[PDB]
């Protein structure tokens, strides 16, 4: 199968994405202080194989090697994140000049190569100093986030025009504070629900901070990892359970940012008093210029009385094709979610801010990798994007996760998502077949 991209407008944005803790390393260099992910990597058992982000791809010191990959791809845009503890290391007060200078240089270099920066402010690396004050269960953290947004926007917002406040708040809130599988490893539904609230408040305060501080008017959006939630059977119980999952995974984030309040069925499900103050709903519903869809899989849901509060469990998806971390391959789910954002939520501009897959790579001695399953996943999901556009969706671009292999959180380095292979001992990056195919597809679209 070879995807046909001609239905996409010529001003479609072709991109690829990374995040700071996953690639930068240099965790103690040039004024950086620890994040909650530094701390989590010191907890025995938290990360598969005892991996850490201490070195990762060493992109703090090897940024030109990333830029070389970006030029080889011919992407129009690069989505990367700013490390809060590199810029305001304690989360309050003093700005770390050297840290902010790094990102200033990245922006200039990208623009010199004709590549637009898409900047994520928060990609999970909360300063540990703020976690020591209660983290996202302290409303003050949202105001610290807004201050950080204003610092970064004032510095970069003459050149950076495209901004993400938070990446995947579901992961920060539910996986970081309910499941405990991501930093800070808390397992408490009440803390988790309050954290989800303060995260959404931080999003809204951050939108306002960027519009106030950027020298040129910013386009700002939230990034959410959505999954269609489908019942394992047509029993009334499974249908209802899948709808609760839909609230937990999708509507909890989309409804209040769209001005529809928090979904009443989920408020009743959680039974947690939201830490709400007058005016907060208007802040959370701050007007945005796009919505960022991260998509990897749908979720098949069954009713499950053994799961406290939620009463549902994910079960395996039925498609034969699964990635190395057992994520079902289902490109139709990407088409469907793009259309749901356009139709049900009236989204005026949608980006696929992440999509990609991890497979076992077999490099040769010079790190060349032929990755046919990663390539096929890419082509099939691009075809789903094309179908959504043909049905009227305002899809403005697509960002491949990821530019190169990197630290995949509690999985460690085992799942390689890169379009380019990374030899971690040397930092050598070598484009895989998938990345070369992506470059060919971009070129063919522009021709």
């Amino acid at each position: 199968f070879m995807v046909e991209l001609s239905p996409l407008r010529q001003d479609f944005v072709w991109g690829t994405a990374t995040s700071a803790y996953q690639i930068e390393g240099a965790v103690a260099d040039d004024g950086r202080l620890p994040s909650i992910w530094d701390t989590f990597c010191r907890v025995p058992g938290a990360i598969d194989n005892g991996d850490t982000g201490d070195v990762a791809c060493d992109s703090y010191h090897r940024w030109p090697e990333d830029l070389a990959l970006l030029k080889q791809l011919g992407v129009d845009a690069y989505r990367f994140s700013i490390a809060w503890p590199r810029v305001i290391p304690t989360g309050s007060g003093a700005v770390n000049t050297a840290g902010l200078d790094y990102y200033d240089r990245v922006v200039d270099d990208l623009l010199a190569e004709g590549i637009k920066p898409f900047v994520t402010l928060y990609h999970w690396d909360l300063p540990q100093a703020l976690q020591d004050l209660g983290g996202w269960d302290n409303r003050d953290t949202a105001y610290r986030f807004a201050e950080y947004a204003a610092v970064v926007g004032a510095k970069l917002g003459d050149r950076v025009r495209d901004w993400v406040t938070l990446n995947e708040p579901l992961c920060s809130a539910w996986i970081g504070h309910w499941e405990g599988r991501m930093a800070p490893g808390i397992t408490d539904p009440a803390i988790a629900v309050r954290a989800s609230y303060n995260l959404l408040l931080a999003h809204g305060l951050g939108v306002a901070a960027l519009r106030d501080a950027c020298p040129e008017p910013p386009a700002v959006g939230l990034v959410v990892n959505l999954s269609g939630c489908e019942p394992a059977s047509q029993s009334p119980e499974d249908i209802r359970a899948a709808r609760i999952a839909d609230g937990h995974i999708n509507r909890w984030w989309l409804d209040p940012t769209s001005g529809r309040g928090f979904p009443a069925d989920m408020v009743e499900t959680y039974g947690v008093e939201l830490p709400e103050r007058p005016g907060d709903l208007e802040i959370i519903a701050a007007p945005t210029d796009f919505i960022g869809l991260n998509y990897y899989f749908r979720q098949i849901i069954e009713a499950d009385g053994s799961v406290p509060v939620l009463g549902f469990s994910q079960v395996p998806g039925p498609n034969a094709e699964h990635t190395m971390i057992d994520w079902e391959v289902h490109p139709a789910g990407l088409e469907e979610l793009i259309l749901r954002l356009a139709k049900e939520y009236g989204a005026e501009k949608i980006y696929v801010t992440e999509n990609g897959s991890a497979w076992v790579d077999q490099p040769d001695a010079e790190f060349a990798v032929d990755d046919p399953d990663r390539t096929a996943y890419l082509e099939e999901h691009l075809a789903a994007c094309v179908r959504a556009v043909e049905q009227g969706a305002p899809l403005a671009g697509y960002f491949a996760w990821s530019l190169m292999d990197n630290f995949e959180w509690a999985y460690g380095y085992a799942p390689r998502f890169g379009l380019a292979y990374v030899d971690y001992p040397t930092g050598t990056r070598v484009m895989k077949t998938s990345g070369k195919r992506y470059a060919d597809l971009i070129r063919g679209h522009r021709e």
